[PDB]
């Protein structure tokens, strides 16, 4: 049976519906309105073979961060949920993604431990009309709900959108491995 | 009996109408123009129990800057009139507050002579479409019409949201501190 | 009426109970197997004014460390759990406190978000038997569970028995602080 | 009941009297043939809400060393006294105060153990006629005869009559909050 | 007879229309489809006391560069076109201006001979929507038609709006000098 | 006819009259008890052509600070309520004045907000028995109650009577010119 999380989080800044399939065909689906995390968030449906259906409204006129914030936050506790007593599984992913000049390896745990590890330095701004200091809180937020322990280090980047999305590749294929089954376990 | 300040400040480049109580429960009523300031002066509202009332438009198709200030200018100046003649109240505040990873330290004086030490290092040019040069000018204005001495310090932070709002919040509850009654005068 | 939390935990490593009164006269009863945290702990009820209830039977023949995290991460579930819906509370702390040379400002908002900034910088490895590197994972560990986010800045200081129960002094207060009434909430 | 110290020494070099009410009024009435010492004293009542009764004689005619000393040293053992057996005290006290450019921190602790941290650096050598060297002696001979646990932190300054006089204000205030009763002892 | 020049010219990128009376009254009349410019165009005639008016049509869906070109190219003919054979002005100019924190030195001399001596350090890249790297071109296009001699020294300034405003009323007043008669030529 | 403004004010450390003519002939008639200050008072008066009436007595037993203060403070005043509604004059002044090896740049704006920029460098602690830190605590304060943009630049300098002496020159020179009628205006 697959490992489905449902999540619904409203706050005063935000209402965010997210449902997460781990064991997936790569469905996206995915409105936040913010444009470029929904073209990351593909990247982790797609990578990942993940089914991520993603709904956010929110007070964007002030500026994305509240709904960057909830977006992953809601996105955490889905993966949780749909992780459930986590058996069987092989628990730890690692993997290296290169994007053209960028290269980013992701490890990680999925230990019940939060801590985030994070060195990318993105060279721009703003990559469209997203603010680059939003992925860091990205998978701040994502961490800190999840309870994951998550490990981002850049090993070559120049373009930003290039650093960025490679590191959702990254961390989608090594997202992907740690909650497959261990053959063994 | 509240203490009530009301300020009308019109300039050639702005309209502004401030209305502010230093006995209230928190009413945030602000806008501004600019989405950004009118959250932080939520904040001042929520975090200072301050009920906050503003209304202001301007010549934002120039940049935000003539509005930033003349809205400062004019709370500075409501707070003046609010305080009356500060008859048995605190006077200083002194306030340290986080948000994430940014933590500042607000200290003030209602003094009676201006003056602001600012030493915030804001990485990013713009939260939002919000101009991170005007978070200064906002409290310089307001200092210079409302004669608090005012230093503001940042211990931490990266995220310029962050940053920005942990020094509302620092604030609000700094000058709550400093208008509240001191039981002993 | 009291504000009490209980959690009891058993590990594979560890087995623990902890009961926390945010209201209380600073009863303290702590025995962990780690003499040094039993006083530190001791020091969290008399500055805190909590009443803290702790046990520990854990695997001390390896080392301190997994006693010392199941202690902490049930200590922030207590914390949690104790504190309900928050409703009314100040929920930000902040306190300087010296032990002779030390001083240790510490900074916390009970906010939902973990997040630790920690600077300490022990001289020594041991104090009496216990593993200075363990006062950062305590903090930390806690954090987590109860969701806070915490500041702790040294300073000044030398003797590292003094540093560290400095930070628990200081910590106490801002925590006490944080969980009382606002008069005006 | 008001708690009292009186103090009478007389040493080959002065003779001085002191009278501190903790539980005051502001009462200034400092006379100690140094007018800059007198004009702290006042502020020390004012700000500190301490009744402060003082009169010494003695060698001005080699330096103000001495009388400072002297002073100071009575002062500390009118605190001690005018403490008693300290039951239901706060203790501890923290604060920082603006004097235009100037913020100095300081942190006590009522403890019966002399420490003086002191960083101020006062860049002249007389305000009026006063040896801007006396400041850190007032303060060491203070604690010394006390027992008081100081820390005296500049963060800001350039003018020195604004620098020892917001020390003043902030040891004043630290002061108070220590000796004031803590409702929940 | 005031002295009064006008100039219209239209290339594949922008259709401009200019008319400047040395011997103004300050009467300001430009839209140029940059609102950052019009605002410092206003500037220049209020603070020379010109009267200006200015209309582009400009290609400012590339960016503002074409469009601010041309406006200041033929800024420039004007003026050399009211100065008509110069007999009997100052001939040279020489303000130095504040903003705020802001100080800028501009000297100037009616030549015949181009040259823009330029050190402005403009600490944002966009005043609004308005290209920082543009005032730079403004004034040495400017320069290039008029065939001045101009120096921009700034001596202070922090705030990019302040920067460039002051620059402008600085420039304004040297130019209002240098256009004036000299009371002996 | 001729603009004059008057203030008198009285506080627990001084008693202060000042009467300042805008249209003077440099009538000179200060005594601040304080006699560098007064020398300085009639260089204003001669080199700005302002009739300048001061007294002032206070505390000068503890220092000259709080006299230099409220005198400073009185002036500023008194400038404003002479400067009136401020129709048809300059507004801004700019003036460079030698004292022998000194060379002060003095540059000001009648703005109504304050700003002091300074950065004289006065290599002696006192002259005569004046204490040089106040000076710019003397241009400080005027400033804040006059509400003008004021900069002080330092371009050359030895002798610590000729700085200061030549920037109370320029200062006298600048006001002048900026209280002065704009034949235009
Ligand atoms: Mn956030
Ligand atoms: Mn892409
Ligand atoms: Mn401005
Ligand atoms: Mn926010
Ligand atoms: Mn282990
Ligand atoms: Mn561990
Ligand atoms: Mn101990
Ligand atoms: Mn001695
Ligand atoms: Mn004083
Ligand atoms: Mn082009
Ligand atoms: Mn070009
Ligand atoms: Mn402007
Ligand atoms: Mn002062
Ligand atoms: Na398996
Ligand atoms: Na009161
Ligand atoms: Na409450
Ligand atoms: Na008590
Ligand atoms: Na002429
Ligand atoms: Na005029």
């Amino acid at each position: 049976s697959a490992r489905i999380g449902e999540v619904k989080r409203e706050t005063k800044e935000t209402n965010v519906s997210v449902k997460i399939n781990l064991d997936g065909h790569g469905v996206s689906d995915s409105s936040t309105g913010i444009p470029f995390l929904d073209h990351m968030l593909d990247q982790l449906a797609s990578h990942g073979l993940f089914d991520v259906h993603v709904r956010a409204t929110g007070d964007t006129h002030i500026d994305d961060h509240h709904t960057n914030e909830d977006v992953a936050l809601a996105i955490g506790t889905a993966l949780l949920k749909a992780l459930g007593e986590r058996k069987g599984i092989n628990r730890f992913g690692d993997f290296t993604a290169p994007l053209d000049e960028a290269l980013i390896h992701v490890s990680l745990d999925l230990s019940g431990r939060p801590y985030l590890g994070y060195n990318l330095e993105i060279p721009t701004q703003r990559v469209g009309t997203y603010d680059t200091q939003l992925v860091e809180h990205f998978f701040q937020s994502l961490v800190n709900t999840s309870g994951m322990t998550l490990h981002i280090r850049q090993l070559a980047g120049k373009n930003s959108h290039h650093i960025i999305e490679a590191t959702f590749k990254a961390f989608a294929r090594a997202l992907r491995q740690a909650t497959e089954s261990d053959p063994r376990r």
